[PDB]
């Protein structure tokens, strides 16, 4: 639905069958979540923010409900502070910003 | 007005009299821009996400146009490799997400 921006929009999404907490980020071009155990193969492949660069491991065709809707795509997993939900996947379930 | 997410949600803002591109990020408490003069006095602070923490400098009550709207706040300034836009100013021009 709609979501104000005076404090961080944290969201409820299911992922690997586990219940986790992640913000949704237009400044993300890519999704990343902790550390957690995902299907199939993966490859390194980095990601860049405020700081340093650090090594995550990418799994693609992932499924993943946010706020309750549907969505697959690829999902990180690394050494990161918090749960982020992308571009990528912002996308998917229409998510736009307003002003 | 409304924006999509499929492209990098930049925008045209106006401060300190120069005219520069910015991301608006709905994952960043606060607003962070490259290196520029600001007006009156500032303090240290520092800021983390992915990798690691950078010095910035705190400005506050100062002025900026995005995307054409009005709105005064904090704004730090440091070795960002982009200018990000945060939910403290993301709110004086009520910008919300929806889905
Ligand atoms: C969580 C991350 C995936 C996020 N980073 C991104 O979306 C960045 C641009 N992308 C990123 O690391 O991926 C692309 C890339 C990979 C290798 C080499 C060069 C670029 C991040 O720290 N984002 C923040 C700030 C930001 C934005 C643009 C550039 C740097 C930092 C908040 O929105
Ligand atoms: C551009 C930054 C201001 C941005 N960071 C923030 O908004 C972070 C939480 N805040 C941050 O550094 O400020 C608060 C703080 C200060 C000192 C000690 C502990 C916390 C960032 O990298 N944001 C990205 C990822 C992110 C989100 C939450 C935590 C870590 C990384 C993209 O949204």
């Amino acid at each position: 639905p709609q979501i104000t921006l005076w404090k961080r929009p944290l969201v409820t999404i299911k992922i690997g069958g586990q219940l986790k907490e992640a913000l949704l980020d237009t400044g993300a071009d890519d999704t990343v979540l902790e550390e957690m155990n995902l299907p199939g193969r993966w490859k390194p492949k980095m990601i860049g923010g405020i700081g340093g660069f650090i090594k995550v491991r990418q799994y693609d065709q992932i499924l993943i409900e946010i706020c309750g809707h549907k969505a697959i795509g690829t999902v990180l997993v690394g050494p990161t502070p918090a749960n982020i939900i992308g571009r990528n996947l912002l996308t998917q379930i229409g998510c736009t910003l307003n002003f």
